[PDB]
C-alpha cells in the first residue's frame, strides 16, 4: 500500500497577453491525486512554489489552478513564450506524503507598443547635410517589422527645408536643404508594421553650427 | 412555437463591402420547417430604408445598399419561418463599416 500520486506530471495551456480588455477571474485546469495502487481518487492540501511573478493560484478542495494576474508577452519572467509555475500536494494522518508538479502557460503576442523617437536630440556641423534617427517598438516580428517614418505638412515650405531622404527597419536618415547654421523642430509621426502609433508626439530638436575642423562647435566664451 | 432570428445583429462591415451577408436562426425547426422568407421595412421615408435585398437563401440573406452612405445604421427587419409562427419579439440588424486592411480585418489599434 501506497500514498498519493499524480495522474500527470505536469500540465500545459496556452492564453494570449494583455492590452485592454482582458478578462479577471481565469481557470485553467486541476492536478487530481490517486492512489497508486487502484487509481481512486484522493484528498490533499496544497501549496504554490517558486511563482516568481504571482501569476497563479491554487485550490485545495479541487486541486483546481487559477489566475491572479494578466499575462504579458513582454514580461521579465516570460521566457521562450512560457511561465512556470510549482505545485506540491500533500497528504493527512500518518506517514503524511509530500508529490510535486507544475504547471507551463504559453503566452502569444499582441501589438500592445508603439514605436517612439529614442533619439530626441542632435548637433551637427557645417559641412554635414545627413541625420540619422533611431525608433523602437517593445514588441517583436510581426508586431513591430519595417517601421513607417513621416515628417508633417506644417509649417509651410518645410519639406524644402528638411526631409527624410532614406529608410531602415529600425531607424531614418533625414537630409537637410536649409543650409543655415540653427535651429529646426521636427515633428515625425511612426507606425509600426501593424500600423500602430503613439497617442503621444515625437519630435526631434537639431541644433546646427559652424565646428573646428575634427571638433564640435565653436565657442568664444 | 418559435420564430426566426439574428444571430449576430450588431455587425462591422468593411468599407470597400457592397453587399453584406447575415444568416438568421430559428430555435424549432425540421421537419416542421422549409426555406425561411425574408423582407426589409421601407416606411417612413428619409429615415427606414439604408439597405435592401439582393439575394435570399434558406437561412442566410444578401443585402444592398440605397444611398450607399458609410457609418452607423438600423435595418429593421421582417422575418417568418415555413409554417409562419409569431411572437412578439421585433426583429433586427445594425450595421457599422471600418477600414478594412487585412483582409475582412479592420486595421484598427488597440
Amino acid at each position: 500500500k501506497e500514498g498519493i500520486h499524480f495522474k500527470s506530471s505536469v500540465i500545459s495551456i496556452y492564453v494570449s497577453e494583455s492590452m485592454d480588455r482582458s478578462s479577471k477571474g481565469q481557470i485553467i485546469g486541476n492536478f487530481q491525486a490517486f492512489d497508486e495502487d487502484t487509481g481512486l481518487p484522493a484528498h490533499a492540501r496544497y501549496v504554490k512554489l517558486e511563482d516568481r511573478d504571482n501569476w497563479i493560484s491554487v485550490d485545495s478542495v479541487t486541486s483546481e489552478i487559477k489566475l491572479a494576474k494578466l499575462p504579458d508577452f513582454e514580461s521579465r519572467y516570460v521566457q521562450n513564450g512560457t511561465y512556470t509555475v510549482k505545485i506540491v500536494a500533500i497528504s493527512e494522518d500518518y506517514p503524511r506524503k509530500t508529490i510535486t508538479g507544475t504547471v507551463l502557460i504559453n503566452v502569444e503576442d499582441i501589438n500592445d507598443n508603439c514605436p517612439t523617437l529614442i533619439e530626441p536630440v542632435q548637433t551637427i556641423c557645417h559641412d554635414a547635410e545627413y541625420v540619422n534617427v533611431t525608433a523602437e517598438d517593445l514588441d517583436g516580428h510581426p508586431n513591430s517589422g519595417p517601421f513607417s517614418f513621416s515628417v508633417i505638412d506644417k509649417p509651410p515650405g518645410m519639406a524644402e527645408k528638411w526631409k527624410i531622404a532614406r529608410q531602415e527597419s529600425t531607424s531614418v536618415l533625414l537630409q537637410q536643404s536649409e543650409k543655415k547654421l540653427g535651429r529646426s523642430e521636427i515633428q515625425f509621426l511612426i507606425s509600426d508594421n501593424q500600423g500602430f502609433s503613439c497617442p503621444e508626439k515625437q519630435v526631434l530638436t537639431l541644433t546646427v553650427c559652424e565646428c573646428l575642423h575634427g571638433s564640435g562647435c565653436r565657442e568664444a566664451h
